[PDB]
């Protein structure tokens, strides 16, 4: 395979499907990356992870430099071979995790001291290299929300000007270039003008694919619905669109509805460890008592092994129990119902369909 | 197969290696047991447990009794079903649990409040019933250590008329007398006379099988081999010995060489999730800083799956994290490390070399 190919085989409106090849694997887009903090998949071998249909899982690098630190992790192999997954990887850039979990900002990077580090463009591609992500983000700054015109402008310059900081990084260094792929991300708040502004610097510099950034940071969604109404299409339509942090599954529906390829959210194992279980008709909360005698599955449809083997019954004991059993079989059935999701999202914008799929989930659903 | 057929194969000394037939599945002798505490082996699906080699394993029924209740449990089909384990399961009568984590006590049993309920004999039997339980235990006390000769007399005449009365309450329940076994449980403290009149008596009343109970307590490894000395030899023969809540596998072997053939212990399962990990040269702590960067496995030798996939450092970084994963990995590698020793003495009594293995055992574990 080669470092980084994407190719689109259907389409529908603005939806699209098709593949990312790079070397260690095929991604099948629109994709659902699990996400790995602190190098695992919260409750889960990475065989499980794959076993749900996952392509691609998602590396934290803020959690992933504090412990175990990113140098010894390439002491000690790399990423890949540290955990135990042989296929993509895709890093974030770290600056999202270090505003909201651990400060001193300025155009150099961002300083902060662990829940004393510095970040900056260059040191946060080199973690991503150190680690040996297949797909580096560039560093940028996720702008709070509300934002004023003028902040919202002044913080996606930087970003801008962060993002040909990051692209420099990464093709300085040779094996990198070679071997991973390096993704812009779009800035902006909720205004046109400074979407477009950024993604045309972004399309200037020049990435293998283009997130959408600054969403999913309060504002709801039928405003981030209206944001990739216009922000979207800026984008290069021949590269991976990524809605970063998003998220619910009538989230992604209507994201993929507006062009959106990739997805990571903490909502499956974080909400499955909490005791939410997804489910073709809703969201159940499994700690509810009603559970306590209901010898159905989490979900009557679902293609899990949980769903295959255990009750409602048995989890929602486990889940009360506070058993880590619990966790890993709710985390387990809520990842294969998000990747069951992207699978028929595929299946139907292949078919021609997905118009009539949104809707009838929708209905479902709701 | 037959409700119950225990056969002895080969012996070396007081040692013996053969199977218990059941209808659910065969026990290969002398077995290691892992405890479902809260029906789940902590971290581990049932497949797992299976595949290190589980022939059996333990259910406590004090917590089951309190979460989820043993009638829902049997309301859901039993423990079998609702846990997704389809082979043997034996379960503890719930005193000692009772004693140890809740009282009143009279001869009609115990009352308690769980951390208001009742436990007698007739109750006790009725709920290891209610879930299901191919191993039936007799309700005993677990006498206290240090304890008096009075004492410890008057506990272990109490335990013997709960053994009669434990005995008449199985078999006065068709189903369970016809598909179940039911053990009964020598005591006497550290007295060797004591010890004699609790195996006259069970015997008397006739058991399936035979354990040793009021080890285990905080006497010691010299002194529990002490009274194994002259104790097991009083249980009949041709009946399976098992020794409660028993041990570090120096307790095991130890124990083997004196006529044990059944085990169990949370060693394993909680102290794996502790960080402990058994190696054949001796026990380590996986959070200890030297593994930081050790890329060996936990054990050199062992075959299990945690021993093929990940190192010393991975396992360290996630128990320090406190991951999941952590807790998973050492669960699954301690409990395959003790089947594996129960394999090797099985095989080395096989082949009548155990005395040879016990030693070259302990002179490289030590
Ligand atoms: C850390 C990489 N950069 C980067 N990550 C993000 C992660 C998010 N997560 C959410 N909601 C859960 N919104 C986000 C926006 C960004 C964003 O604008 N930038
Ligand atoms: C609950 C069934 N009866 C019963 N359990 C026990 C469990 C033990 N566990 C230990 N050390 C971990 N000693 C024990 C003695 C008994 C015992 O004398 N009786
Ligand atoms: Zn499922
Ligand atoms: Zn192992």
């Amino acid at each position: 395979r080669p470092r980084f190919s994407f190719s689109i085989a259907a389409r529908e409106g603005k939806a699209r499907t098709g593949t990312i090849e790079m070397k260690r694997g095929v991604i099948r887009t629109p994709a659902f990356m699990p996400v790995g903090t602190a190098a695992t998949v919260k409750a889960l071998k990475p065989e499980t992870v794959r076993a749900t249909g996952a392509d691609i899982i998602l590396g934290n690098t803020y959690h992933l430099m504090l412990r175990p630190g990113a140098e010894r992790i390439a002491k000690l192999g790399g990423l890949h071979s540290f955990m135990g997954w042989d296929r993509p990887i895709l890093t974030d850039s770290g600056g999202y995790q270090v505003m909201s979990l651990s400060t001193k900002q300025s155009e150099e990077g961002v300083t902060f001291k662990s829940h004393r580090h510095m970040l900056s463009p260059e040191r946060s591609i080199e973690i991503q290299h150190l680690l040996g992500s297949d797909i580096v983000m560039a560093f940028d700054e996720c702008t709070p929300y509300p934002a004023t015109p003028s902040r919202a402008a002044s913080s996606m310059e930087r970003s801008m000007r962060w993002a040909k900081r990051s692209r420099d990084a990464f093709d300085s260094r040779k094996e990198q270039a070679e071997n991973a792929a390096l993704f812009g991300i779009q800035q902006g708040s909720v205004f046109e003008n400074l979407r477009q502004q950024s993604a045309d610097a972004l399309a200037e510099i020049g990435f293998d694919g283009y997130a959408v950034g600054g969403l999913a940071v309060g504002e709801g969604q039928d405003e981030m619905f209206r944001v990739l109404d216009f922000s979207v299409p800026m984008l290069p339509d021949d590269k991976p669109h990524y809605l970063m942090g998003v998220g619910k599954p009538d989230d992604i529906v209507g994201a993929v509805e507006r062009g959106i390829d990739m997805f990571d959210c903490v909502l499956p194992t974080r909400s499955g460890r909490n005791g939410q279980a997804f489910t073709w008709d809703g969201p159940i909360n499994i700690r509810n008592a009603r559970f306590s005698e209901d010898l159905k599955p989490l979900d009557s449809e679902c293609h899990c092994a949980v769903c295959q083997k255990w009750s409602r019954a048995y989890i929602h004991h486990l889940i009360r129990a506070g058993e880590i059993l619990g966790a890993m079989l709710m985390t387990e059935h809520n990842i294969a119902f998000y990747q069951q999701l992207m699978q028929k999202i595929r299946d139907s914008i292949s078919e021609g369909r997905f118009s009539q799929f949104a809707q009838d989930f929708r209905a479902r659903y709701f």
